[PDB]
């Protein structure tokens, strides 16, 4: 049923470059990708500084096109399965628009993905905000953070 | 405080080309602008046929250049004001960008404004999927699909 996931972009008003994904099924289940695609000069000062260095080394098998992430997704979300599918992030409207643009526009997004994506900010607030574990060493890699969210989402619902 | 908005568009797996953006407050103040600076020619068959023909004639004062709209929502918004600005939509991840986009990069937007917007679907669900009126026939025209929103808003939380 329910994936928390983050991802790394260049944003410029006008495009979304994916830089990576991590997601984490509530079942333990985690996926990592980094994309081949996005070009590094394209990326602002931010970025450069607090994303880029903490990717995997080039030759890791954890860079794919943006079409294996494409497939792997299909296949880490089940899409042809059983179970509903509920994805969760926190603030991630972009996050979100740059998940569902590896398929293409929102007419080509696989029938069984949702068209939103759950606001796990949105949860915590209306459960009045109780206390979560500090932010990770590591913050700005998709997988740690997608991490940290399924675990802030099982405090709060414990 | 809150805000109710929904935005309309042409989206192409690339890039979200904003066509109009309607915001409700809880107030009863009401913002409605269509951009002219999208091109109605890549628009796809969807928003030919439902988005389009809504719209305001070409003399009327809501088309605006996305340069006034961006100033036009920092005064409604009441940007340098005091209370904390709440933004709601339902199933508004697209609507959200759009928004933004109209101050450019995620940099770029007034730190008052928040980086995030509230789903109005998410908390229908929540509170256990309470029946809610039928949409508007008039739905496809952002101001009427905003004000919507506000009013599920407060059939939804009647009891909270
Ligand atoms: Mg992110
Ligand atoms: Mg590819
Ligand atoms: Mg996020
Ligand atoms: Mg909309
Ligand atoms: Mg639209
Ligand atoms: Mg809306």
């Amino acid at each position: 049923v329910r994936y928390f996931y983050d991802t790394e972009f260049i944003e410029d008003g006008h495009t979304i470059e994916l830089i990576s994904i991590g997601v984490v099924a509530e079942d333990g289940r985690e996926y990592y990708a980094v994309s081949t695609e996005f070009d590094p000069e394209r990326a602002g000062s931010w970025v450069r500084t607090h994303v880029l260095p903490k990717l995997p080394p080039p030759a890791s098998q954890l860079w794919r096109s943006r079409q294996q992430i494409r497939l792997d997704l299909e296949e880490f979300l089940r899409i042809d399965g059983t179970d509903s599918i509920e994805l969760w992030a926190w603030v991630g409207a972009y996050d979100h628009v740059a998940l569902c643009q590896l398929w293409g526009p929102m007419t080509a997004l696989p029938p069984t993905v949702p068209r939103f994506t759950r606001e796990l900010r949105q949860l915590w607030e209306d459960r009045g905000c109780p206390r979560m574990p500090p932010r990770p060493r590591d913050v700005h890699d998709a997988l740690v953070d997608a991490r940290d969210q399924l675990r802030r989402f099982r405090l709060i619902t414990s």
